[PDB]
């Protein structure tokens, strides 16, 4: 019954915000609201967008600067801005294009793509859309170790060059939303069907994680390192004790995140930990962070505060409603270009630059 | 004529804050707004919620857990969550099975009931629901020492392991609701009758209050210890030297609460209070905590900082009027899967492990 | 044309804040805005309002108290309770018994009155009215000399027992409500008619002249409590005068530490501006008042009930305060001024 | 596009209503492009909120009256600590434009700052100036020739300093520019929606060694908010700092200007004056300005609403309000003079605009 959007086209990108209201009047409601909502009353949620304004940014003069470079490199990738997109589940929610319109976007704008194992689209249908484009794969773990190999061999066979396990949710957030409007997927998971009780098809997202792996380990990371041969981030890192565990168990990379707050509620806003996480990693791995990311600023701020690269996710599924892989790609265009003027106005010439920025501590919070 | 619910039956809970406008509809008006209601405007209430959001959970990843276990052990009873009901005066005025409902559903669920001395029902009427569970009893002193000596020994010959000594209500807080909606009790007290010069039911709250003890001292403190030969909490505790004063008087555990913000206005939320009393307290004895528990985020908080119990009130007496034993049995219910999902993401095993969990400052306030 | 209310009755009060929405339907437009309103967007008098929860009461168990004193002592008064009636001139915008029916319910309840010179009503109006209570007296400094030795003798003839200088006042505050109402005062007996070169010799000065202990009202900094108290003060008042003067200033309960610690107790310290609760009562001490002065609260009493509705507003903050001691384990005025308070870093929205 | 064109004074009871007043007389494009401010305005809102960090005292037997609002800048006696702030294309507000404005600066008393993208000529606002002191400001070419031949037409007018704003090397993020396709209706002849483009990117210290090397004139640097750039800016031949935002209209997620300038003021050390601009509505903001390090403010939107009401009269009406609003806080602070205002005490509000 589901009536995703299929109308394909460039959008109008005054700013991020602007795009959830009006993907709201094309989705429809049980899944535009499993896209939007998080758990609680969301408090964590308007917590990772008021971070930002913890730290503000300087303007900067006669800082010699002109064309700012966007381009930067992560894990021997070449990428055209300093973000990424986050892997996120189901984008057939969002369109009827799904995970291909994304990775088309994606793989046009020249960044990496991270498939979601709950994606609704197979390794075949998201690999048509790349055209060839660099993909990680993001695992939520089987119980099975096999079914782990097979996914994993499965994952590297398609061409992915990095692996991230997110380890956030192993069991769901207390989404609201979903449970009052009884949120169930209109179609299945065909990456990780096998250890499912049938399809994803008429479940609750309650009870497909948690098919998924509760008990992991730090284990589990030297395993999967160990089997794919491939980079491994953990995800989902919002304490510094847990970045040196990734690390000391084989880690290749750190990703800062809350899971855009649908995951443990009355927790920090994303932005606020990653000081302390970065001082940890103490550069021994790249950092992504995410959750919350909506503006050039945001870019900017997580960078000059340890991370390496961000990764996009709400407003590019918005975008991805409103015009399909046309429409995601208005938002990754948006955000070159918003962080183009910010690293003007800052002083920054290249992205290392940003990586140096000072920051202006505001005590005073949002109400200033 | 108070036309209280009557209807027994299991109630969904998607959280606790919902539970409140939902027996509006069903409980009378003086009544509910009674149960409802705060001193002042109400700020302190207010504030008893926002602190919880003073102090913010890490999700921690690859800890090593599953299937957490909720069960603890307090003065030798074995609960089957960290959470016991809190002592709360006449449980008819949310549903006809008044206190002997409430009792069931304590009972059942597997955690103590505390009995107000200003309950509407008898010990015989409660004993029934109970069938035999633990139960403390809560006094709120006679002036008249022969009476207090025959309250307790009542108590203990109904099977009370614990006695409670309120001490924070030795005048009635300026509750608004109340005066503006003259409200009275439309049944007896049939513990307290004794010290009331005729009966609860004509009566003001301010004047039951008032025949009550005001010149409490910590001698008291050790004459119901002396006498029942039961331990002793004290409860309202706010102030660390309060707890060195209980402890000195010959308590047995120290009971750090503010009435739900019914007592004195303009005061901390009770959470904020909390760590200063047991870095005072010093594991010498057990400390149960209240005030604005209604998720299992603040359970799991409140022991990070401290205490040993949370005691459970509103939320369950809502859940009363909403469906009777059943109805509060959903709230109990609700809270142990509440507290079990937040074990599971912030590395909790069990009880034990949520006492030593980091808790992140968040120096900005609810606006962040 | 002025038409204040008239009527005369005991009010119930739950609480003073609901007094002023209750007031403003029974007192004409402009003269209830001249009450009401302070200066600017009123940002300050909000933050009179909003510094209490600054510093926050703890309740307090098994303390020995039964039936809490609230009676004090202030430069020889005994009063009932440790507020008293700050000087407000315009008491007749209010109710037609203007400045003689708050008279009244002060005396009836046992504290002092302060009386301006300013006000609506007759010197014998209002004595009939404070049968036999005391009474301060307070003023402006007039630019001429003469005017300020007749006045300070017409004051002590009138039986006062102290003088308040006002002098935060040297101009008027920028009140928008009272601009934009055009309003006009209607009675008789302006800040730009009298003295605008306050120096400290003019407190020695009236200091020298009436035989009265001198308070210095409006002080928010604490060198002036200095400065005032080497120039033969006998008490600081400490007030922003309800926010009507200087805009973009601190809450007054804000200021009031720092400058209980200049003052050392050398002299009484008279608080107001924002008082609305026995909880501010208490707090005010705590911080190092010996008094708090009321003002608007009385004032909507006033409008509502006359003599009595102002009587029920006094009522009301002595029984508020006397559960506020209760609970706080404070048997008496001397215990609320030794009270611990919580700091709260969060403010208001906490 | 319908500029209004009525001139009078005007009531000014506060200069926020004034905004408000203005939009049922400004053309819905040209309103909007002075109004707004980047993204969701936070920033601007920061800019106006700050006031409430630090607040004034009132003080007591003080000795005070007739308090003199008048000072001196560079050479320059103006009646109040206040000076007009460059702000482009006048002729959005009133008809009159930059002369409108230039008269009643003029008249008023103080210090009119021209900006390189008016719409008025040189002669044009020379005659609402009738000799009235003047400065130029300079949104830099890329072609250093058409610079001096700038900053040479500027000097032969009669400017006394030059302001060099380097904050705006491309434009800030207005989201009602954006919405409303905002484009200028006319001519903009010192520099003759993708201006700033053709203007310098590429801004050094080299570039204002160079003004002032080539220009007879003392040089402001201007969009300040971070103190190492006052230091580079002196250290370049700067004879002046000023402490700027843009009004918000420039980098979004900064701080509101008025929290940057005890830091600037600290580092500038008193070696050259400094201008404060940036949310300034109140006599109580000059004082607090002052008394944290600024030696004048620029007043900018109160003005241009003044403007847009009254003409000349109008923006006069404005100036008057901030000086007469001035001199009242002047009496309650017990401040005789400026430099009084200059050494004020201030509360500090650690609790936010919300307390
Ligand atoms: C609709 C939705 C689905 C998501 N699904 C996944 C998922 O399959 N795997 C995963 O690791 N993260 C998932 N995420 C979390 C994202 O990877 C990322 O952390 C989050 O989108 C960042 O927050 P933001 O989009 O508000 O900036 C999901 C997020 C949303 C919005
Ligand atoms: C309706 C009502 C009645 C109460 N009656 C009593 C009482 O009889 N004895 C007592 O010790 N505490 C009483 N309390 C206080 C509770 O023991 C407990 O402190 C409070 O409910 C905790 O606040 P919360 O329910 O908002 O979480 C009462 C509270 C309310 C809600
Ligand atoms: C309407 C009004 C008139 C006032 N008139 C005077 C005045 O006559 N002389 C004076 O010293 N203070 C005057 N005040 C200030 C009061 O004495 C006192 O400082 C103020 O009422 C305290 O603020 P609050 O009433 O909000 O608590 C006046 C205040 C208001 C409300
Ligand atoms: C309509 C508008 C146009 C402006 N144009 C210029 C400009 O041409 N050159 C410049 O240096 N500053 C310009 N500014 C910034 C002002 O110089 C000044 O920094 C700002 O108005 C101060 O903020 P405020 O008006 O909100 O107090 C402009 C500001 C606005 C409101």
């Amino acid at each position: 019954e589901y009536n995703a959007p299929s109308e394909i086209k460039y959008i109008d990108v005054v700013n991020t915000y602007d795009l959830e209201e009006e993907a709201s009047k094309v989705v429809p409601h049980g899944g535009f609201n499993y896209i939007a909502g998080a758990s609680g009353d969301e408090w964590t949620k308007r917590a990772n967008d008021r971070a930002w304004k913890h730290k503000l940014l300087y303007p900067r003069l006669a800082q010699d600067v002109e064309a700012p470079d966007t381009s930067t490199e992560i894990l021997g990738h070449k990428i055209k801005a300093p973000f990424i997109m986050a892997p996120i589940a189901a984008h057939g929610l969002a369109h009827t294009t799904k995970e291909a319109g994304t990775a088309r976007a994606v793989s046009e704008f020249g960044t990496i793509m991270s498939i979601s194992a709950y994606s609704g689209a197979t390794f075949e249908e998201i690999s048509e859309g790349l055209n060839g484009g660099p993909r990680w794969f993001q695992i939520y773990m089987a119980k099975d170790d096999q079914q782990n190999r097979d996914i994993l061999d499965e994952a590297k066979s398609d061409g992915a060059t990095a692996i991230i396990l997110t380890a956030d949710s192993t069991v769901s957030g207390n989404r609201d939303r979903d449970v009052k409007n009884k949120f169930v997927y209109p179609f299945g998971m065909p990456i990780v069907q096998r250890y499912l009780r049938g399809t994803a098809e008429g479940m609750s997202l309650n009870n497909i994680y948690g098919a998924s792996k509760q008990k992991i380990s730090p284990r589990d990371i030297e395993e999967i390192a160990g089997h794919s041969g491939l980079p491994v981030f953990v995800k989902g890192i919002q304490h510094p004790e847990d970045a040196d565990m990734a690390i000391k168990r084989g880690a290749s990379g750190i990703w800062v995140s809350n899971h855009g707050a649908r995951q443990l509620y009355e927790a920090p806003g994303s932005f606020d930990t990653l000081p302390a996480i970065a001082e940890r990693v103490n550069k021994r791995v790249p950092i992504v962070f995410d959750s919350g990311v909506r503006r050039g600023e945001h870019v900017a701020k997580a960078l000059a505060s340890g991370a390496d690269v961000v990764a996009l996710g709400r407003p590019v599924l918005f975008g991805l409603a409103l015009g399909g892989w046309q429409g995601a790609y208005s938002v990754l265009d948006y955000f070159q270009k918003d962080l183009t003027r910010v690293m003007q106005l800052t002083g920054s010439q290249n992205v290392e630059d940003l990586k140096g920025l000072d920051l202006f501590d505001n005590p005073y919070g949002y109400e200033y």
